[PDB]
């Protein structure tokens, strides 16, 4: 049984407004590589992708809070791609390719097994991509929640983004005229040159964002896929359509901020008679076989694309996380900890 070192990312403590990188601690421990006698049901994993997610802003201040806190002193955990090295867990062994919470570290002792899934040819991180939750979080969204029809005009903020490149795609299978917004230039080129949106336009450059929208939507917008919240949302209350529809996935304009900004437009709710309506992808794990079905054959087409940012080594971690509320991410973040 070898003992071997395991680095980590251990979470300091709670904090406020935007995270630092002082809030994360590379320490390195000891684990030996076979699961505890005694201990049932367990699974230990070499972690190979971590992803990172906006959510995980909220796991570092204490609140009612929608997702549980990260614990001061421990690592942190998230979504990852891990190989099992030992299981006294009957549905994994060694060797199995898994998906699932784990911890920010080289190897962990799952010892739950319910947030993890054996993986079933495509690249092993888009397990925890566009064959994972931002995948899954996409096909929630904008199909069951939205109800898209034929002609329909859809607008996607964070379009370049984990959720939102999936989201545009969708639209265009659905045969919607759809325009998505990102940060960047090459963001904006991305929407149009590799996911299909008709077109797209950089917010951080847009001087009147009702201006903006009424270039694109003359007529208005059937389907807003709001990823950001704040003044974007509130541009878009008066520019929906008569019975349009948005989909509350996220709102990270807000996470770092103490007092959420206010928005003064909902009165187009009634007006345009509006649904909005939020989810939380959690509540769809029942629809992971419909996601798959729909864009594995896709992907192995090239008639979808999925574009990630890789960032490489453990170490590199903390600030991936960190990047994602400035947009340093290209596409969905994930850290590649080790090769297999
Ligand atoms: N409901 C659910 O269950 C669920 C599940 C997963 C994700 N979500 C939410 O979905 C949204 C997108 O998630 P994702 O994983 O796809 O992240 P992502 O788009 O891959 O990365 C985050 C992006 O947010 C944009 N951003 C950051 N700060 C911003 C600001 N102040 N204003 C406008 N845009 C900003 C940046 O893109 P730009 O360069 O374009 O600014 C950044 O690249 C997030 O709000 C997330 O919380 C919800």
């Amino acid at each position: 049984v070898e003992e071997v070192s395991n680095k980590q990312i251990i979470f300091k403590d709670y904090i406020n407004g935007f995270p630092k990188e002082s809030d994360m601690i590379l320490k390195t421990s000891t684990i030996k590589l076979k699961v505890p006698e005694g201990c049932n049901d367990a699974v230990l994993v070499k972690n190979l992708y971590l992803s990172c997610d906006p959510y995980m802003r909220s796991r570092m201040s204490k609140l009612d809070n929608y997702v549980p806190i990260f614990i001061p002193g421990s690592p942190i955990t998230g979504d990852g791609v891990a190989k099992v090295l030992d299981s006294s867990h009957p549905d994994f062994k060694r060797g199995d390719l898994i998906r699932g919470i784990t911890g920010w570290e080289e190897y962990t002792l799952i010892q739950s097994a319910e947030f993890i899934t054996k993986i079933q040819d495509l690249p092993l991180s888009y397990h925890i991509g566009i064959l994972g939750m931002p995948g899954l979080t996409a096909y929630a969204g904008f199909y069951e929640i939205s109800s898209p029809k034929e002609g329909e005009t859809v607008f996607v903020s964070a379009a370049s983004g984990a959720v939102g490149q999936l989201v545009g795609q969708f639209a265009k299978l659905s045969g919607c005229y759809v325009v998505g917004s990102a940060g960047t230039k090459d963001k904006v080129d991305m929407l149009k040159n590799k996911f299909g949106f008709d077109d797209a336009f950089n917010y951080k450059e847009e001087h009147d964002l009702d201006a903006a929208l009424k270039r694109y939507f003359p007529e208005g917008i059937d389907i807003y896929f709001d990823n950001v919240g704040g003044k974007m949302l509130d541009a878009v209350l008066p520019n929906m359509k008569t019975k349009g529809r948005i989909a509350t996935c996220g709102m990270i304009s807000q996470y770092n901020l103490d007092e959420a900004e206010g928005v003064r437009n909902l009165f187009c709710i009634m007006t345009k008679q509006i649904r909005m309506q939020g989810y939380l992808v959690y509540y769809y794990r029942h629809l992971y076989p419909k996601l798959f079905d729909l864009v594995v054959p896709l992907l192995r087409q090239g008639k979808i694309n999925y574009v990630e940012d890789v960032a490489e080594g453990l170490e590199s971690a903390p600030a991936a996380l960190i990047g994602l509320f400035s947009g340093r991410n290209v596409g969905k973040q994930v850290v590649r900890v080790a090769t297999e």
